[PDB]
């Protein structure tokens, strides 16, 4: 990454230590010039709010400074009471919503000099048991926050989560003299889910209204989408069985149910991940993403509920919807049409038809469509190309903004059949530094395998934070393969795992082993395995299932008993435990601890809210009574992943463990 | 141990599967004959209540059966509501006191056939924050329970512990679907102690009275001792500085303070461990144990507070007071007068003078003085003798009841100077199985080192649960040495550690190393260390202090930061942390985690209430940030020590760790 590249109206900006170089399709702006315009070394970090209007917000000791870049003027001063995590600025740019001590507030931006005004408390009965304005449903179904402003800043929609009926998991903080425990309302598979409702605060009247979403109370309220009109608030409702998704229209004034536009079901599960996105200047048509036909595509609906058409279609998937052209006759997006291993920015006619790849060079393309929808910033990188920024006037020439190119582990890539004998799996093989084919090196299988992830793509070097490359330097070869269940290969490719977590995944992973055994340089007796989270589940499951093949493994934050995983994610792929005993039992690693004959180290972050510590601890417990002997390590200060400098320590631990036992 | 040997009036009993063979100085009693006398394979286990009268209690599915052995008659039936842990039977043998759901109750024994009567609730406002009738002050100062009956069963004294001012430590139970947390009111060094008061329930009137023990509320109320008279209730009060012990007399009728018999102080700390024990048929004289002159001896006091004399005296210590002769002219006891490495049962004149060793054979003598104070059962064992039961009519011959004698690790014993160049330390050395002096074996130092313990004594084989012998079989030599601070060597020998925990102990332990380096067969580069609890503290401290000497270690339930150890024990030897910063800082292993260069494994029982889990977890945390790499293992179901079959697993883990890294 090189100094935050992005759009500012019709200018594409990027920093330069002390400078913020604005350019087009050219003029600087120093941290100094900026300070000159402030009230009270390099260029300060900031969050862009309105790329188009160039409005941004600067974080500074005491309040936030709204600042306009295209007009170099300080917009407003906001006082959030030192709360930044939940900051959600009104689209009008003059107000910001945030959560503080369980409640939702709206601080009004104060003009420079004109004085500040007391923030407004939208709610006042918030609690650790009653959460307001924050992510809900375990951050599934695209939910990343809990506040939603109406297009015109007239209303502020927000979640209200009653989790008082959820038996909590303790999260211990071991730093105080005496350790302190805070409860974590983590709803486990099969247990009563939390109860969510959507409230709507009207800035004008200060009046609040909750959508009459009805019963059952556990209904999953996802993807809130306001109407450009602000009269309707759309909600993508999903049932507990997660096999039905009703998109409903709600009266934002009264909260009354208006009607169901459309419903979509699926044999295994439906999983809405994006809001409705209306066409520019339209209040009757909107684009909706669906994976209904086995591939995520863009559909053009009409607020009546009538499907006008499926804009994109094919055995590939849209991996990001960037938007439209000013008129709204073309849709821009990122997809795997070129290859499951690549990402290209496209552009298709709103009427459908052929798509035009705008970033055809083989590799990974991460593109940013400009505001005026004309130009395009493109950051590319392939196995051969480290990076290559390319601002482009859609139509004109493609002025390159930056190009680069660089003993190291040889990385090989190939394909192999999955355990079904027909499905093509992709793998990346990191050869040991100073590889000598005369030799017989030890190999470690790095594995995730779970849904929503794809590890093998045409990128630059590693795609696992460089752990593979680290290990390769210590003499071990690392191998990864996106087994069935992995992402971006279509619904059929993924859903095969339904109700049978771990089964096909391992069957496919063993095909990755056969491949490795086919290499002369592969020492079939020194095969290891490593993984985190879902990869932890796999690493352990593999060692207990194929104790003869894998000698050593290290499993971080491993899911051991899926009955203890969250309702939302867990139930989608496994279904409730009461309705699928055999599936759950086959994956309950606690039941097969006695099969641990090799050397395995579980690693966990004590205050982990994703995969509760209990998982790895209970495994150890099962081992004590089954008389098996795993190893262990705990990071008391970390949650799910060890981030920051501590990661040097994590890598050192994981690595040394293999150099010690593999 | 061979079928519970003990006294029953003038008979010495011991079981025999289905039989209970009574004998003298002879007749059986079958489990069958017994069942014939019950209301509703071998001989049932039982708790003796009155050895003299032969009264016992049998635990049987539904209630407890009081039974008389010397008269083969069922005394009473007790209904405790399935509560056994706290059972404390009235000396009258017809009533039992017990705690159930925070409250104290007294169930009356019901005669066979005559019907049962509803138990009486002495208290009713008990809580997890207000504990009634249980051990207090962290089970220090001899406190093992919280109920004390008056000699005639007229009154029931009991502790009332208000711990609401103690910040609790969580104890997580990871077995339920979602882990559950119960608070543990573990008062850490320097924090507010709990508030204890002694209540007295009068069976006759049902009236209750609390001793007016006054202020400060943190006063340690220890060693409650009733007067044979039942009018006075004696209490050994200890201050927070633990340098003063006032023995006070209290009116059992009103609870009013009567007077202070005597006070005893000490430069470092005073530590009362036994109640007052009046002379038979006397209400004015009682024996009191003190270590006031640097050695635990028996003192003869007068209820006025006047010291009549010091019955026993010498540079040895009384290790157990068995009692007197019917008349009360001789005291019987166990001591180290023969040698700190042995235990002999003695007998001295109440007037003082020479002591007569009644069990002179060199070794460990565990004796039981008969009720009529004439005979004596003696279980002996030495390095050469496995066991040797010996019933003896004090004066007559010594009829032996059982004698026994048996490739194995050669155990050597010797002495070495402590780091002060003058004090004699004793060690036990377990040689590796199949020792060959031509060789150079690796050695592991097993260490406790803390106060109140003595590992090196003239016993049979190991004296560490056989772990030394286990390791010796896998090629490693194990060495232990009772360093200064260890028990039974006098106050001066122990107190040297005061305010400087870990310092002299290690200095002495390194003298044990020099000794080992003096052996040709000792491979000076393969020296390890193992310890539990205080031994964990030592093991870690040694590896961080002498990283060059110790290559590998395993520390179970280790105290790492003494600021997190209980007030009672901790403050006695270290004094408060606020008054001894340097002492505490020098022992705060968290401060020196960066010095861990060798391989160390901490082991802990998750629900450990002695050494809170936090200790080892924080150490790991300190290591992550100091960039050092220890190993780890947790037993989620265990407390301080892994007992039962699981101990096979513990031993296997500890051992394999050394065979892997040492
Ligand atoms: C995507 C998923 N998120 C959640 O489960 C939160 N609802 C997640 O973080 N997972 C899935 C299991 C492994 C783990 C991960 O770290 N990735
Ligand atoms: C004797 C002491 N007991 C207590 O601390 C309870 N008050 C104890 O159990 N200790 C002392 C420290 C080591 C640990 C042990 O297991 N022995």
């Amino acid at each position: 990454y090189v100094v935050g590249l992005q759009w500012m109206g019709d200018n594409y900006v990027f920093i330069e230590g002390d400078d913020l170089v604005f350019n087009k399709a050219t003029t600087r702006f120093s941290a100094a010039d900026l300070n000159a315009l402030m009230p009270e070394d390099a260029f300060p970090s900031f969050r862009t709010l309105d790329a188009g209007r160039g409005l941004v917000v600067l974080f500074t000791q005491g309040g936030l400074v709204g600042f306009d870049m295209l007009a170099r003027k300080v917009t407003y001063l906001f006082d959030t009471n030192e709360e930044t995590a939940s900051l959600d600025f009104s689209p009008v740019g003059d107000r910001v919503a945030y959560v503080r001590n369980h409640n939702l507030y709206i601080a009004r931006g104060g003009k420079l000099g004109e004085g500040m005004s007391r923030a407004i408390a939208v709610t006042i009965d918030g609690t650790e048991t009653l959460v307001y304005g924050q992510a809900v449903h375990q951050r599934e179904f695209g939910i990343e926050k809990g506040t939603f402003w109406s297009p015109k800043g007239s209303c502020l929609a927000f979640y209200r989560m009653d989790q008082s009926m959820v038996k909590p998991t303790p999260i211990v903080d071991y730093h105080p003299l005496e350790a302190e425990s805070k409860p974590l309302y983590y709803p486990m598979a099969g247990t009563p889910s939390h109860h969510v409702t959507v409230g709507i605060y009207h800035l004008a009247t200060g009046k609040t209204v909750y959508l009459q979403t009805g019963e059952p109370k556990e209904k999953f309220l996802t993807n809130l989408s306001w109407s450009p009109d602000e009269n309707i608030l759309y909600v993508a409702e999903v049932n507990r069985a997660q096999n039905e998704c009703k998109v409903n229209a709600y009266d934002a004034e009264t909260g009354r149910f208006v009607r169901t536009l459309f419903v979509e079901t699926d044999k295994h599960y439906v999983e809405p991940l994006h809001p409705l996105t209306f066409l520019p200047g339209s209040n009757n048509q909107f684009i909706w993403q669906s994976r209904r036909d086995g591939w995520n595509h863009l559909y053009l609906y009409d607020t009546t509920g009538r499907l006008i058409r499926q804009v994109t279609k094919g055995e590939w998937e849209v991996t990001n919807f960037a938007g439209f052209d000013p008129k709204g006759t073309r849709l821009y997006f990122e997809s795997t049409e070129a290859s499951p291993l690549e990402r290209h920015f496209y552009c298709i006619d709103i009427k459908g038809g052929k798509t035009k790849d705008l970033t055809p060079e083989s590799g990974m393309h991460r593109t940013q469509l400009s505001p005026d929808g004309s130009a395009i910033i493109d950051i590319f990188q392939s196995p051969t190309v480290p990076r290559k920024v390319t601002v482009t006037n859609i139509g004109k020439g493609s002025h390159t903004l930056l190009e680069a190119k660089n003993a190291m582990p040889e990385i090989r890539t190939g394909t192999i059949m999955a355990a079904d004998g027909q499905t093509p799996l992709y793998y990346k093989l990191t050869m040991p530094l100073h590889f000598d084919p005369a030799k017989k090196y030890p190999v470690i299988v790095y594995v995730y395998g779970g849904p929503h992830a794809q590890l093998v793509t045409k990128t630059w070097r590693s795609s696992v934070g460089g752990w593979d490359i680290y290990m390769a330097q210590k003499g071990y070869a690392v191998f990864t393969v996106d087994s069935r269940g992995s992402a971006n290969r279509g619904a059929a490719f993924e859903q095969v795992i339904h109700r049978r977590l771990g089964q096909t995944e391992m069957a496919d992973q063993m095909c990755g082993v056969d491949f490795l055994k086919s290499q002369s340089w592969v020492d079939a007796d020194r095969i290891g395995v490593h993984g985190w989270a879902y990869g932890g589940f796999m690493t352990t499951n593999l060692m207990l299932t194929h104790g003869d093949v894998f000698k050593v493994g290290v499993a971080g934050g491993p899911v051991i008993d899926w009955n203890r995983y969250e309702i939302m994610y867990g139930e989608r792929y496994f279904d409730a435990p009461q309705e699928n005993p055999e599936g759950y039992d086959a994956a309950n690693l606690l039941k097969r601890a006695g099969d641990l004959k090799g050397r395995l180290m579980l690693i966990h972050g004590a205050i982990d809210p994703v995969v509760v510590w209990q998982h790895s601890l209970l495994f150890l417990d099962a081992c004590v009574k089954a008389r098996t002997y795993p190893d262990y390590y705990v990071y008391p200060s970390h949650e799910h992943n060890v981030m920051g400098p501590d990661r040097v320590h994590l890598y050192e631990t994981i690595t040394r463990y293999f150099t010690d036992h593999l």
